[PDB]
């Protein structure tokens, strides 16, 4: 035969290697520090031979340099693994051509952009040699790429840009990208901070936000650029900035549940290579990326690759080829550039932007760099990483190779870029002197941050019997032909009669809460495990057609108004992942994107939310004071010792009791459904952004004991401490106590039980239903009813350690001395775990805890 | 041309054929000319020239009947080729023998489930029922790493089949689990806190079925926390594999101890600590030569959907970013699930590496077995009601296969049901007795009396010249040479610092014989460049570890220790995870992992949770593991300033855990030779220190390390070995960590006889004999206080302020605080703010 066909078969499996392994070979690293194959025929001297790829003829040697300049040069390209042929046939297109050559204006242009880089870093590094700052040099390209990725944005007609980024740049995005003025940020460095700046207990430097407006240079459009603030954890704040990002996008109506697919608000997010590959958050918020209660229409992510993390090698930080293998689970394209190319970094940027636009999924920008300080500007990185340094001591930074190669084209002379670069520099001395020249402030312990956000005066939470009616009826309005599962037919029938005649149990409370408050205008996103239905089979706030799988939501219907007109409220309703990280971080975001907006977020049980312990120490704790960073979010936390183990037991109340201080988070154990519906009703109401924590039950569900009446509903209001109704509404005498019981949630339920049993009228129970802030003024004006009392015993079923004795042991005494001094514990013994793992011992130790507190 | 069609053909179905295979037991969801003529492809014994229809069936059978593979994604050509081989060829069938046995086992796991059903229709079980191939499957895996000559499979699983797999799989004797759910235990049952069945662990020995071997089998305990054990599971096979010198550090690289890891479908792919642990699968400090990793795919989580639980095609996805090939089997298929097992055990061994058998099945109840499934999945329950079991399915093809016949069918499954029965029975017959209280686990583990940790000053001589012991040819970075000589120096002559001090209590337990594992974040310089406990040659990048010379008498005979430092990945749950485990699996070991500062541990919340403060009380699991955690109010802002002390001391009970804070290099070392050699086996926890590396106060003489022990409480040297007087003291100031040195610098400066300074060094168990008998030496004390740099709602004020006066009230009645107000944050973000702070409590504690 003719052995063309034998040569042209070798020409088909080339161009699939270039396109499916070619990034194995490309020159990306900037620092270059690292007979059986069947050729059918095919030979150097087969070059100049036309061959069959495929509908067109094309010589060997042009279908080479092609593949070669396209996969193997400055940019590897990633995206076999896409399952969308279209997605790679879109990619194949964009990058096997020849590109259109930057104009002289763009290459001057980009140039501008690494002088600001290169000359901010080596101006604090005169200034400042002392100070620690993350310097991005080594890493300079950055700048221009993160400039294109905005510009790009721009061009497309979208809204906003929202980056998250770590420590390193930092302080250059800031400056050079986002616009902090530099007279702000060397400021920061010189230590006079006046009062604005000084507020609250604050935070470093290279964690700080902020927000501008972006001008395009070379089109008629602007985008808004914001910069969230986030911790020294690195990674925790991915789920943060796309929970923001989520709720900046409801509010415009585009995204997933918007009536455009705009996805208008983009996420920019950056990270290190060792951080992106050892965070288990990083994996966390990608899984959350497709998913309709969390999708946000593609995040754009950039890696400043540097090949280091502090003194340790990639080889010890992941067991990955590219730290950006995690992404490919997403089908993320993945585009790896060499940082010294300065072209190619912008090229990839605007590729990333109009594939994210044109599919709404991630995108992965791997930017390969190097580090040309030590890990902080005050760290000697020779002693463990002594041959990278010498080769990064030979290696002429981007700034001035790109300067010489526009030298070389003809676009500048060395008079030229040396004036440009006295110039800028000019610009940051005059900005330094006059911060410099500044009357310096005296400097103050800080200041709690409590006072800054007060209840309004008047505030109602209470709402009218025909609210509640709307509400129950809400729950058999069913869509005509619907078919009810028949054991979910009875609570939809029961929640008619409740609204209409009392008793009205916790989860129908709950429903009647967030039902009145979507009824005035609000948005209720509420997610968890299992929320739409809730773990105790309670709320059904989604139900399934027993025929037919379609979904109906009863609250919704309390969006429209009788008349038909919106009431501008919406309730979003979820079943989030298995993950507690990144969905607790995603709806601290979310409330901070939207602050009037109230946000849920439901454990299956409270026990597994120290699986979002760092988002609870870092945003939702500790956030006002450090960044001025408000949000709402509640986190419901199913709580009780029901002799489920020490797994199904606590939330742990002793350890957010710990965190609290300063008035940062409502800490909270309804003992009753009506008080949690006004819990609810003034979070969402009293436009104080501050995190409520809220101890949840499980068995408290199903007592019959634990229901509320039309009045509590209609007539009162959220109560911090709750007396028996015995003294309230009954005939009760307060004067035949001797012995007080202090007590939070359901143990309440079984104490009274017991003192009605033995007909105990020497015993009252006191219950603490806010445990934060503590309700000092309400606690001591109703102990001043009780003026017999000779002992106070705090009681809970949580053992010593554990629950609100180790804060309120401590604290009541010294807050309430007249009241307090010689208050003792009635508890279960200190344990490790939250509670025995067996039902029977549970059974044991709670009948202990009753019988000592009436003994 | 037609050949063209045919190559790109071939890789379809290779690439994208597992897209198509008939894998869902719930199925919930060029020309016809060429098919005569032969085309040249790479057989696998070389180039063959196949018909297009048998290259087609070929294809089929391999890529979309009820297997789907996934290996086109592995970089390495011979990994692909190798399992082209294994799945484009015949597959061995099974004996009748075999398949007999694979009824038996199916058998055994629908058996023991209907069985549970009808005794305790009113617990949870978790039940297997819809996927009980995975026992089958399991005894595959087992049964292949037996006949491999493998050592021992060690077993972390979730709570789906857990019962099952405990009695059918591991050997835990069914009167054992009949026993919890009667809630009738022997005290040894009884003992500490304890925990629910489906988390208890058990070993055993199996025996090949068919071969001549035996292989130990072992299953872990684990917390609710779904996929927390998994980094568990791999520190405890490092470390029993670096016990058999198998594996990453020893002399054959057998890796002969197999972690075998199940996971279910929503939490594989919704929890970061699965791919944190898979990024340390081919790490030098954590390699384990690959987990064979099952995931009971049952296509729901509890009530949600696959749809709302992950956002990739596959819930295995996130493995194929460490290469691992992955496996889709048809769970109602027991054969495809066996012979699936047996070629990922034999991948295993081939190439040391990670493989995913993902098991696509149903859950046959509902989430728990009072849980009512048809609320949100209508459609798949009425899909599941019309499905016959893979029990009854299997026994239908064997009956009609003519293998056996209906009676011995009936007979072998009645016989297994009798004997349950009969156990239960006997389990039912047995008295029942009080219930009591759990008890607290404290007088559990008890130090021995007078423990010595002192060594003669030959031992630190040694550790100081090992510093200097260079190999031949060796460049020391001219930065890191000084701290080398200053070792030799301070080993002869004193002012011995912290750093030092620490590689004395390391090198000289490995001197004695000890395996020392040290890790964590930038460990082997160590944060704030003072470890050094690797140094890398100048101008080769060669590395030098002066410890390892200590395993080495000075005769040349080993004394069989060993010193193991990594730098960990940026990881905290995983790392944290790992050194847990690995100090369970070698109790003999010294086990560190070291925080780059306190402050970032929160992000291994769950493993301290779960593991160390409470393994012991729940499952009488003991853990050794100590955490160094660098604390301390230097000015460097919230996240570079404390390790949550108040934390630590809040989940402290039952002596789970000793927290300390030394403030002398001597007694940081007494501390870790006493919890070294002790033989206790509970977790440290030691707050470290950043500045206090360098502060010149804060040396200690040869005597403290020759002559001394472990001191919970110190007084100021003035008052023990000086001239000052104990009776002019009015003042005590009680306090921890490096503010001691800023009062006594305070104190010096006024020349305040009146104040005294006593520092308590071991927070947890309270010292409550020495403090006592330490106060005791103050009888004109009038005030005492407790000064601490932390927020008044931080650092050890929270518990001691409530403990001290309540377990010492003639001592503390009338403690009074002085610390910074409370806090949100751990600190100020600024320096200079933390300075005043810092000055406002040093004047009111001599105001
Ligand atoms: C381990 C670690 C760093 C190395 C990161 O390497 P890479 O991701 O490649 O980024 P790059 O630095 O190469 O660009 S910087 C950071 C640290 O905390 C600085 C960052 C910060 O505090 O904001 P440090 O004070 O310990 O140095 N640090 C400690 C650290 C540990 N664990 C977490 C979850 N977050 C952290 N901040
Ligand atoms: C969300 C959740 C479960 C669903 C798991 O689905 P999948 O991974 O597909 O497994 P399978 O059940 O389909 O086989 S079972 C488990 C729970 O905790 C039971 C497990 C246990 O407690 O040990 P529960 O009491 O809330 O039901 N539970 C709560 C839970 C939440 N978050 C974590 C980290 N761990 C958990 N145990
Ligand atoms: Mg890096
Ligand atoms: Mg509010
Ligand atoms: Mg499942
Ligand atoms: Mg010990």
């Amino acid at each position: 035969g003719d052995s063309i066909e034998d040569k042209n078969a070798r020409v088909i499996e080339l161009i699939a290697a270039y396109r499916n392994r070619g990034h194995l070979m490309a020159d990306i690293d900037p620092l270059r520090l690292d007979l059986d194959v069947n050729s059918h025929g095919l030979t150097l001297w087969d070059l100049d031979r036309e061959f069959k790829v495929d509908v067109q003829r094309k010589k060997l040697r042009d279908i080479l340099s092609v593949l070669r300049d396209a996969y193997c040069r400055h940019v590897g390209v990633e995206y076999t693994h896409i399952l969308e042929p279209e997605q790679q046939r879109w990619i194949q297109e964009r990058v096997e051509t020849k590109h259109d050559k930057p104009t002289v204006a763009e290459q001057k242009y980009i140039l501008s952009k690494l002088n600001a880089a290169e000359a901010f870093e080596t101006f604090l590094q005169t200034k400042y040699v002392g100070q620690k700052r993350f310097s991005l040099e080594g890493a300079e390209t950055v700048i221009p790429m993160m400039d294109a990725v905005i510009d790009q944005c721009a061009e497309h007609g979208l809204d906003e840009v929202v980056i998250a980024m770590p420590h390193r740049g930092r302080l250059n995005v800031l400056a050079n990208i986002v616009g902090k003025p530099y007279s702000q940020i060397f400021s920061e460095f010189e230590g006079n901070l006046n009062p604005s700046q000084a507020h609250g207990s604050g935070d470093v430097k290279y964690h700080l936000g902020a927000t501008g407006t972006y001008i395009q240079m070379f089109g008629d459009n602007d985008i808004e650029v914001s910069l969230t603030a986030n911790p020294s954890h690195l990674e925790a704040v991915d789920p943060v900035l796309e929970g923001l990002v989520r709720a900046k996008q409801d509010l415009l109506d585009t995204g997933e549940e918007g009536s455009d697919n705009r996805f208008s608000v983009v996420p920019l997010m950056l990270h290190g290579d060792a951080a992106f590959a050892g965070q288990g958050v990083v994996a966390e918020t990608l899984n959350l990326a497709l998913l309709r209660g969390y999708r946000t229409g593609g995040t754009i992510h950039i890696v400043v690759n540097n090949q280091i993390g502090f003194t340790t090698a990639p080889t010890d930080s992941r067991s990955s080829e590219y730290c950006t293998d995690v992404a490919k689970m997403i089908g993320a394209p993945i585009f790896h550039v060499n940082g010294d190319d300065p072209e190619a970094c912008a090229w990839v940027a605007r590729l990333a932007v109009d594939f994210r636009q044109a599919f709404k999924k991630d995108v992965v920008i791997d930017m390969l760099c190097y580090r040309r300080r030590g890990h902080n500007e005050g760290d000697d990185p020779s002693m463990t990483q002594p041959y990278m340094y010498d080769v990064i001591d030979t290696k002429r930074g981007s700034r001035k190779a790109y300067t010489e190669a526009l030298i070389g084209r003809g676009d500048i002379s060395m008079k030229e870029a040396e004036d440009a670069l006295r110039d800028y520099q000019g610009q940051l001395e005059r900005v330094f002197n006059e911060v410099r020249e500044l009357e310096k402030h005296e400097i103050e312990p800080s200041e709690s941050v409590e006072a800054d956000q007060q209840i309004p005066s008047k505030l109602a939470t209470a709402v009218d019997k025909a609210m509640l009616q709307r509400i129950g009826d809400a729950h058999l309005a069913l869509p005509e032909g619907f078919t009810v599962h028949p054991r979910v037919r009875p609570v939809l029938e029961k929640r008619r009669e409740m609204a209409y005649e009392g008793r009205i149990d916790w989860a129908f409370a709950e429903l009647l809460a967030l039902g009145s408050l979507i009824a005035e205008g609000k948005l209720v996103r509420l997610s968890g495990q299992d929320t739409q239905r809730g773990t105790f089979t309670q709320r059904h706030a989604v139900i399934v057609d027993r025929k037919t799988g379609e979904e109906f939501t009863p609250l919704q219907l309390l969006a429209t108004n009788p008349d038909g007109t919106p009431t501008g409220g919406k309730f979003l309703v979820y079943n989030s992942a298995l993950s507690e990280f990144a969905a607790v971080g995603f709806e601290y975001g979310y409330s901070v994107g939207n602050p009037d907006a109230m946000v849920l977020w439901e454990a299956q049980f409270g026990d597994f939310v120290n699986g979002a312990q760092s988002i609870i120490d870092e945003f939702i704790s500790s956030g006002e004071a450090k960044w001025g960073q408000l949000s709402d979010v509640v986190l419901l936390l199913p709580h009780g010792h029901e002799g489920q183990g020490p797994d199904h037991t606590s939330g742990r109340i002793e350890r957010f009791l710990q965190l609290w201080a300063e008035g940062s988070m409502t800490i909270a154990m309804p003992s009753t459904p009506a008080n949690y519906f006004h819990l609810l009703r003034r979070h969402g109401k009293d436009g104080i952004q501050r995190p409520l924590i809220v101890f949840t039950p499980k068995s408290m569900l199903r007592n019959k004991a634990a229901v509320s009446d039309i009045r509590d509903f209609t007539e009162s209001k959220f109560r911090s401490v709750l007396e028996e109704p015995m003294y309230t509404d009954g005939e009760g005498d307060r004067n035949k106590v001797t012995r007080l019981l202090l007590t939070s949630g359901k143990i309440y339920y079984e104490l009274a039980a017991r003192k009605a049993k033995e007909n105990r009228e020497d015993v009252a129970i006191v219950r603490i239903e806010q445990l934060a802030p503590l309700p000092r003024r309400r606690l001591a004006e109703t102990l001043d009813r009780y003026p017999n009392v000779k002992e106070k015993f705090w009681v809970q079923e949580e053992p010593a350690n554990q629950g609100a004795w180790p804060s309120f042991g401590l604290t009541l005494p010294e807050i309430l001395p007249d009241h307090f001094t010689g208050l003792k514990r009635i508890s279960r013994r200190a344990m490790s775990a939250p509670s025995s793992g067996s039902s029977k011992v549970h059974a044991v130790e709670q009948q202990e805890i009753l019988d000592t507190a009436f003994g």
